[PDB]
């Protein structure tokens, strides 16, 4: 009934890992327009794992994972007595269809994702921000479906250490003000793995 | 319990639409043979849906779909005193695999559909006819696969406006007789969108 | 008995979406005198939703509509190391008939505001603040009349995209200091629409 | 439960007031035809309120209002010994359409109003009567709708002092004798007001 | 409880009215294109009830009136063995803003009614069909409004013999073959009628 | 409740198969060495049924098809007064990643299996082996996704007879010894068939 459980977790390896890595965000100046900085995030396993050896390729030695949860960290630089205050948005986009404009188009004037259905409001030169959801395997580029919120159900994929696939997440626009400010983007995964597979000689 | 079941529509934007289009289907003479005509449908969102504006590119602003069901109308134009009555087959076929025959290959004199574990007879020079079911994503070509029918899993897909996937139908097949007659075809699909998301300048 | 509420939401195509624009509010600089700066909102269905095409005219494809409720947030633009700090009023104003002054009379020396039976105070070079009522449509000229609050008897409005009311909000009072500031002004509309209708050829 | 009740009356500023006017009416003579007199009232704020200052206009420092009940009292001035007793009609009107003569038409033989459904007598040379009803406002000219008798749903309207509207009465026919006779009809408004505001210097 | 309903009833003159009248719809012919003939029909109680004397100015002696209900009938002239059947829409339109294409434009090859929430079939050569709703009055021409369904607010009106206002009702839209054909269309009102007045000489 | 499980299974034709087939494995001879002799099997439906006809292409007249379960059986050749005994390892993969060398590398000195999570001791000159499990199917190349085990919830796939698809099972590695020695290696499918389709002439 619980015990069933545990064989299960014992049978096919389940384990539950956490892994973190950070990047640093860039928002440029902008004068007298009051623009929006508009980017996305995706999340590759290949990130947050480095490279292993001949003999075992991954340091994490499990043949498969599911991503439950990602958390994004939006941790400021500038204390909270800077000159100019800006409001933002962040959405999660789950098929990896962004508004973020290519190069040539310029930045909007207008924030993209301010009607969406589950966009937050980000108060962006100083203070701290996080989102927390379940992401979404890209898998079809001609249909690109993804599955509801099951954890019973959904889909494992081979942890291949170099060939990993992407996980589609975060849009978000940022106010653009007199002066050029930072953000230190923490990622979280919260990874389930399966099938334990060390080699040794 | 059920203020859950609230909060998870007003989060995600979730709304219920229903979607209506008419064709017209021509069956042609057949002297002295009785033979079949067989075609088929298949539901693309880019025929019940027009084109949308540069900003927004859907009528519908919503980026997310899937299709919970399909009603097809099969409505007569001829009154009953018709001189000549047939009948004919109707199969929903998931799978987007029809019998019917290319160009070259002539119409068969026998009911191709008439074996199959969901066909319903049409009575087919001045009756209504009705079909209801679930349709199925067209999404691999190699393989083909689709899911049972279970209304919390179904798939996810983006509503893209022009590159709308094709979703797997009906194969018909009408007894010819001495003169050509017509139906009017009306499909209506019940959808479910997701994420609500208009642009606004 | 609630699957009535359902079938009533049905049958009429009853949807609940939430609208949001933002816009900037200046209050200019002032020497020796802390006089008010004195004006108000009014919301416009136009402002909220683009134009649509030929065909369908408006992006949300809808008949009618009513406005449930408003939030207006005031933004702050500077931080709260601020050297001056003023103590305004906002007012809810149903009828649309405000004390703002016209051109060529000055800015009032007294608050016109504080008085008034739902006046909150806004804290206003560097704090949020926000108010959330139901507004009223601006109908009669003549006569002014408005509803009381409602929900089951509140008046249906055709959505014409273009030609759309106004509905009377906000009035508002802020304490000019040595310096002129910023607020970003962010309204949230509730609306209730009904009667899909989507044109397709 | 009724402290809601009470939180309401406090932050809307709601409060009942009783304000009352006198007029006198004439009837004249008629020799050898017992006629009728037929004439109506209607009831503006602007006769029972008078003008303020150029700070308040108002001396009632209230926004909005709305009436809730007349008293009409016909208050006679001879004694009941009186030569001559006649019997009129009294009807409330609520739509502003009366059946009073305009210069040129004669005062008629008959009594207009004696199959109303709501018509009382009144005994009328030296006997008091009064009537006591909802009035209705005059908004419309074209359509001249008006609302059922609901306290809870009864529109409110903006008090303007000098640009109020109309509300809808009494229509009256009285019978003429072989004297000019003298009435001192007194008018009393049962006065629901809302939102508070003073202005002061 | 029941008793307080007759008083009421027989204070204010309250009785239930049916009134019907017919007229003739013609659709013309269309040769191979199959369109859409699209029109509509308001209400007005000028064309139900004609008109009275000098002295009684209505035949029906009561002063205000409000239309609970409309039935509209489609009676087919044509029998069930015609040559082309077809398959058009009807909906009730609240607003009275329609479709119908005005003196230059064409008669559209789609119907324009088929993805409304209200819309019903007509099957419309030889078959009967009808409607039953709440009509709304068209009072604003600037703002359109309407009530709510609600049996106890909705609004009176002067009942005023040529005067009297438009209501708002169906929209139709018709399928064209290769003969043009009949429909008597047959309307009845459910009014309630109030304040009786008769005048007598 | 349970005669809805029958009429599901009426409806949509659902059978349940087994089919068998058997090959012969052959390892090959080591000197003073004991390496491993590793290799996989997959499963494909077109081993299991023959060709079909013109008229009906599969010998299984059904459409659609999803595998349940695979037994997989190690049947020796050699007695067990054998001179060597080996001990090597059985494995299920589910993506069809193996750790098979390719023509250029060597048999291994060392188990490659022997750390798995699922895997099995097969005692393996003389002695019986079977493995049972649920197989998954080899979908994408890119991502390579599969599903949990859910009897509910697993892809239906069509049976194209020449055109079908992969299913992915055992690896396994064999311990070598002085002298080649044989198994018949059986395979059993356990399939549950859907949508009788049967053509006649």
């Amino acid at each position: 009934r619980f015990r069933a459980r545990y064989r299960w977790r014992r049978k096919n390896g389940i384990t539950n890992l956490r892994l973190t890595r950070q990047v640093e965000l860039w928002v440029p100046k902008d004068a007298a327009n009051a623009s929006f900085y508009v980017n996305h995030y995706t999340f590759d396993l290949d990130d947050f794992i480095p490279a292993g050896t001949q003999l075992n390729s991954s340091p994490l030695p499990f043949k498969y994972y599911r991503i439950r949860k990602v958390k994004v960290e939006f941790q400021p630089r500038l204390p909270i007595t800077s000159p100019f205050r800006g409001y933002g948005s962040t959405v999660p986009i789950l098929d990896g269809a962004f508004v973020t404009p290519a190069t040539g188009e310029s930045d909007p004037i207008w924030d993209p994702y301010i009607n969406f259905s589950g966009r937050h409001v980000i108060r962006t030169p100083a203070w701290y921000h996080k989102r927390y959801f379940t992401p979404k395997p890209l898998i079809d580029g001609n249909t690109g479906f993804f599955q509801p919120n099951n954890k019973q159900n959904a889909l494992w994929f081979p942890n291949k250490q170099g060939q990993n696939i992407q996980w589609s997440g975060l849009g978000f626009a940022m106010q653009k003000g007199n002066e050029a400010y930072n953000y230190q983007v923490r990622f979280t995964l919260y990874v389930q793995f399966r099938e334990f597979d060390l080699f040794n000689n």
